[PDB]
DNA sequence: GCGTACGTGCGTTTAAGCGGTGCTAGAGCTGCCTACGACCAATGGAGCGGCCTCGGCACCGGGATCCCCCAGCCGCCGGCAGCGCAGCGCCTGACGGG
C-alpha cells in the first residue's frame, strides 16, 4: 500500500486532510460528504491566493 | 435679504382593491432502493518542535528635493478731482405784433 495525500489528489495545498478533520470534529454537522472538505480547500485556496 | 419651490388644496381620473372564478404546477408526501460515510486497525511521512546561520530591513547621517510663504512688482483698475462742455430752459434778440 502506497499512500498520497488527498492535497495531491486534488491538485491543491491547503490540507484537505486537515480542513476535513476540523468538520468532524467542529460539530458543524453529525456526518461530513467526503467531497465536502476539498471543496472547502480550493475556495480558501482562491481566498488565500487572492489577498496575498 | 432674496426667492423659489414646496406645502396645502381643488378638480380630474385611474389603477388599487374586492370579490368572483378556474387551472395546475409544485410542494408535501410515502416506499423503497443503495451506496457512501462512519468506524476500526496499522501504518509512515508530513508536519511540528528545537537549532542557527545569512540579509533584509532597520537605523543613521547626509544631501536632494519641493512644497510653503510673501513682499516685489507690474498690471489693472477704480476712485478720484479736475477738466472741457454738451444740453436744455429761459433769456432774450428780431420784429411785426402787443
Amino acid at each position: 500500500a502506497k499512500a498520497k495525500t488527498r492535497s495531491s489528489r486534488a491538485g491543491l495545498q491547503f490540507p484537505v486532510g486537515r480542513v476535513h478533520r476540523l468538520l468532524r470534529k467542529g460539530n458543524y454537522a453529525e456526518r461530513v460528504g467526503a467531497g465536502a472538505p476539498v471543496y472547502l480547500a480550493a475556495v480558501l485556496e482562491y481566498l488565500t491566493a487572492e489577498i496575498l
